[PDB]
């Protein structure tokens, strides 16, 4: 019971302002209302170029990326491919160092492995350095007892949970997650054809799009535009309209609840609270030095399955592009925010709150 017209200046009156205290010179806005987008676009994509911001824009996701490594993952689980709690060793043989044993599948995809690192050092330039690198890494705690986001862990995750299925992990994702759910504007690798789609990032007033690493791709390289992100949105808020049996019960599998930390709780790519929740809630934990910080965790077991009755998101974030992601299935809300600046996390999170909060 609320107006599209009046959603807009709700948008807009949150949006812009947050613009300008925050120097982001493009946003790309999606509101999900009663199973249907309300795009709403705001500045440009290339400054000097002056490209407006449109619906077909091309961000960088980030962390956003996660969500789809997550389903990706839930994906296979579902296919009789994979198992979150078989061995790491299971898919990577290789893996012989005494430290690998205990580990599972899902402690790399929820960060609870023991400490695996943020980023995966820049000097691993292909597969026999990237299992020297996991070799020669000493767990900092126990399994299952401390989460630490990392990359070493969701990306090592991806890689993996695409092996038995003899695909790429690029080709695996496309024909997986994307195809089915008509994402044919998300991007790996963006082609040259919808090269002029794509924003430039800015950090700092420079020009910024992100640089290549190993397990890129599984962990912060995906690319798409607000249309296409918000029907991501919409099957993952709304997963019954699923044709894809496997798709269905992955996307599913990554909304499940594996741990808590806090008021937070760890899935496949995707974190959640509860609903009702306050804003305070939300935003406290969303402040970099506790998202980036090594928390204790509790051990959901068996895991719980989805809750309609939460709060789900995603924050991503590469050197010049920030994105937002967040949406309620009971209430059947969401919202998407696309932006070419990465400011505070704790911004997009307030932004997101009110604006939903309308609904």
């Amino acid at each position: 019971p609320v107006s599209e017209k009046q959603l807009a200046e709700v948008v807009a009156n949150t949006i812009t302002p947050l613009m300008k205290a925050q120097s982001v010179p493009g946003m790309a806005v999606a509101v999900i209302y009663q199973g249907k987008p309300h795009y709403y676009t705001f500045g440009k994509a290339d400054i000097a170029a002056n490209k407006p911001v449109t619906p077909q824009t091309l961000f960088e996701l980030g962390g956003i990326s996660k969500t789809f490594t997550g389903v990706l993952g839930g994906d296979a689980i579902a296919r009789g491919e994979i198992s979150l709690d078989d061995a790491v060793t299971r898919y990577w043989p290789q893996l012989t160092g005494k430290q690998w044993q205990g580990i599972r599948m899902l402690d790399l995809a929820t960060y609870t492995a023991g400490g695996l690192p943020l980023q995966v050092p820049d000097e691993v330039t292909d597969n026999a350095s990237l299992l020297r690198f996991y070799q020669n890494w000493q767990p900092q705690w126990k399994p299952g007892t401390t989460r630490l986001y990392a990359n070493a862990s969701i990306g090592l995750f991806g890689a993996l949970a695409v092996k038995p299925s003899g695909m790429p992990y690029e080709q695996a994702m496309t024909t997986r997650v994307l195809k089915p759910l008509k994402l044919d504007h998300t991007w790996i690798n963006v082609p040259k054809a919808e090269e002029a789609h794509y924003a430039w990032g800015y950090r700092d007033g420079k020009a910024v799009r992100v640089s290549p690493g190993m397990l890129d791709a599984q962990a912060y390289g995906v690319k798409t535009n607000v249309q296409d992100m918000a029907n991501w949105v919409m099957a993952n808020m709304a997963p019954e309209n699923v044709a894809d049996a496997s798709l269905k019960q992955g996307i599913a599998l990554a909304q499940s609840r594996y741990w808590r930390i806090g008021s937070m709780y760890q899935g496949l790519g995707w974190e959640m609270l509860n609903w009702p929740v306050e804003a305070n809630t939300v935003v406290e934990g969303s402040d970099s030095k506790v998202a980036l910080a090594p928390l204790p965790v509790a051990e959901v077991n068996p895991p719980a399955p989805p809750v309609k009755a939460s709060w789900v998101h995603k924050t991503g974030s590469t050197g010049g592009f920030g994105s937002y992601v967040a949406f309620i299935p009971e209430k059947q809300i969401g919202i998407v925010m696309l932006a070419n600046t990465s400011y505070p996390n704790p911004a997009r999170v307030e932004a997101a709150y009110h604006i939903l909060e309308a609904l």
